[PDB]
């Protein structure tokens, strides 16, 4: 049952943002769920496959690669919308390293993922945050037996949209992926423009197909990715007149990949954005 109406949950959120209690509770929430093992990620042969030493998937929800080395730093994150008979599926992962591009594309191929949402630029202040795992058109790239070509590249103020053709070199089977790269959102921070962010999330929602996971990544795969997942979840709730408790949304993400939504500024931002979407939804 609902603990409050949507309206009441929004009054509570607004009050808590003003008083500071909403951020206090966020700061109190566990970062990693007690009782989920993290072992595979720390095996000697897997250490170099983690971009950040301590941003690691849980054993239970990690994405498995077939065959020998089963390891990629990626997690299944599924958000359930209560008795709407709706689960929004994601794979949350880090920005690939030069030597993990093959594994990244293997996940995309094996699960025939049609949408990749990248929330980082390739570099920030000269420091690499993600390897460029796609070729500039008209170049072609080969990663772990996959042939990648970028069919189109179009820019908007906040994001780049690319269509990628992935060909299994052995069999010649083809798979198309839409790749969206949001470039106006710095690491550990908030989107440069809230309206551009909300339009983008609406666009992502328009491309989601039921029961197919959306692959989301940034550099570490937790902060900006967690904000996006929280916002999409909230939009589904708003539309359905269901109450929204951002702290519980964050907990439910963190039970699947630790540390999602990294900073207080990120949490404050998404809570404010949720109130805005709620209010706009009442108008139409």
């Amino acid at each position: 049952s609902n603990a409050d109406t949507l309206e009441g949950s929004m009054a509570q959120l607004k009050k808590g943002l003003e008083s500071g209690t909403v951020l206090i509770q966020f700061e109190q929430l566990y970062r990693k769920k007690p009782g989920l093992a993290i072992t595979f990620a720390k095996l000697p042969q897997n250490l170099d496959k983690n971009r950040y030493k301590d941003v690691l998937p849980y054993d239970t929800t990690r994405v498995l690669l077939q065959g020998n080395e089963d390891y990629i730093n990626a997690s299944y994150v599924n958000m359930e919308i209560p008795a709407a008979n709706l689960v929004n599926k994601y794979i949350a992962t880090q920005g690939p390293l030069p030597h993990t591009c093959a594994q990244f594309w293997q996940v995309v191929w094996d699960q025939k993922l049609s949408l990749i949402v990248m929330l980082t630029t390739l570099t920030e202040r000269g420091r690499t945050k993600c390897h460029q795992y796609w070729p500039d058109p008209p170049d072609v790239m080969n990663h772990g037996g996959f042939h990648i070509q970028c069919q189109s590249e179009d820019c908007t103020i906040a994001y780049v949209s690319r269509e990628m053709l992935v060909t299994n070199t052995q069999t010649g089977e083809e798979h198309t992926v839409t790749h969206l790269q949001y470039v106006a959102w710095p690491e550990h921070g908030v989107p440069d423009d809230s309206s551009d962010f909300l339009e983008f999330v609406n666009y992502v929602r328009s491309l989601r197909v039921d029961s197919e996971p959306v692959l989301v990544h940034c550099s570490a795969g937790i902060g900006r990715t967690g904000v996006l997942v929280t916002m999409e979840t909230a939009m589904c709730l708003t539309e359905r007149n269901l109450p929204i408790y951002p702290l519980d949304i964050v907990r439910k993400m963190r039970d699947q990949r630790a540390m999602m939504v990294q900073t207080s500024s990120q949490y404050k931002f998404v809570c404010e954005a949720i109130l805005r979407v709620y209010e706009e939804g009442l108008v139409q």
